């Protein structure tokens, strides 16, 4: 297995956004950064904001789209073949309706899912990058998806989904190290406090 060596979070840009449940990928990417001192900085080269530095003994890049959600291809496409960094290399982080609020897992391959950023970069990195999927809930009905994820989540749902991206970020070393059978065994086996 290789090893990740770029670590891309997924969201929309601008303060209005920055605390909305479709930022989630956002949240672990900048938490990740700077967990390990690795600085952020606009890379309008690439659509993006993006960083590198040493997280537990590798070299990895951290790449956050700035091309808004539905257009998060037109950076992480550019960027990594730029890099020639293979989507075997790759990890996405990024909402997921499908699981609730502190659920989290790790997840190889597969399509978008309807997922509306991993849309426009399966057709063209393929799919078999690494996603991990921060549950954020669904919210029963399928005409209020969208003013969800564009929405705030209240406290309780937000503890949640922190606990499961903090769990997450533990797991980082296994990740960058090329031990992503042991991560996924790991992350996926969260459950809340």
């Amino acid at each position: 297995m290789s090893n990740i060596s770029l670590i891309v979070g997924l969201g929309n840009p601008g303060s209005e956004y920055a605390q909305t449940r479709h930022n989630a990928g956002f949240w672990f990417v900048e938490q990740l950064a700077d967990k390990y001192g690795i600085t952020l900085k606009n890379d309008p080269k690439f659509h993006g904001i993006s960083g590198r530095g040493n997280i537990e003994g590798h070299d990895v890049r951290l790449l956050l789209p700035m091309t808004y959600m539905n257009r998060s291809g037109q950076s992480v496409v550019p960027f990594s073949k730029f890099y020639q960094i293979a989507p075997e290399a790759i990890l996405i982080a990024h909402d997921e309706l499908d699981m609730n609020p502190g659920v989290i897992r790790l997840k190889t391959g597969g399509g978008h899912g309807g997922h509306n950023g991993l849309r426009d970069i399966v057709p063209h990195i393929g799919p078999n990058f690494h996603r991990l999927r921060i549950g954020i809930g669904h919210p029963g009905s399928k005409e209020r998806v969208s003013g969800h994820v564009l929405g705030k989540a209240p406290s309780n749902e937000q503890s949640l989904m922190d606990g499961a991206i903090d769990h997450a970020l533990s797991k980082v070393k296994l990740l960058v190290q090329g031990q992503v059978p042991q991560a996924m065994n790991q992350i996926n086996a969260y459950k809340p406090a």
